[PDB]
């Protein structure tokens, strides 16, 4: 397994546009487009990503380039994450995955606001930094997908998503 397996069983796969788990419209796996309610924004940004009028459905080739496109960004963010950094640098390859995912799904700003979870993280106290992280919003509203991303920093193995 690694992380591209691991978001793709995270965010599935869809090519027409769609709303995510907050209302706001996505494509292909889980590239969000915008945060505004206006379908035809939506559709702008779709085209302007993907080079051309694609009228809302793309090709499991494009949404496979968003998705490398978008890993890459969240690596690099993280690297260039003061905050984050560290934390992943002391990371073994498993749950460097798993701050990738989180990272991917809040982006960089709201992941370097687990104060907390992320010095437990740095300091390897395993069980603690998984509870500490269950106390979150993240984790009430996307309880199964937040369960196993824990359960990869809880355990460092790929247990939760075999
Ligand atoms: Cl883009
Ligand atoms: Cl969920």
């Amino acid at each position: 397994m690694n992380i591209f397996e691991m978001l793709r069983i995270d965010e599935g796969l869809r090519l027409k546009i769609y709303k995510d788990t907050e209302g706001y419209y996505t494509m292909g796996i889980g590239h969000l487009l915008t945060k505004s309610p206006s379908l035809n924004a939506a559709k702008s940004e779709l085209d302007k990503a993907i080079g051309r009028n694609t009228n809302g459905v793309i090709t499991k080739d494009e949404a496979e380039k968003l998705f490398n496109q978008d890993v890459d960004a969240a690596v690099r963010g993280i690297l260039r994450n003061a905050k984050l950094k560290p934390v992943y640098d002391s990371l073994d390859a498993v749950r460097r995955a798993a701050l990738i995912n989180m990272v991917f799904q809040m982006g960089e700003t709201g992941v370097a606001g687990f104060t907390n979870s992320l010095r437990m993280l740095q300091q390897k106290r395993w069980d603690e930094a998984a509870v500490n992280l269950a106390k979150s919003r993240w984790y009430n509203q996307t309880p199964n997908r937040a369960k196993r991303v824990i359960t990869t920093f809880r355990t460092g193995t790929w247990d939760a998503y075999k």
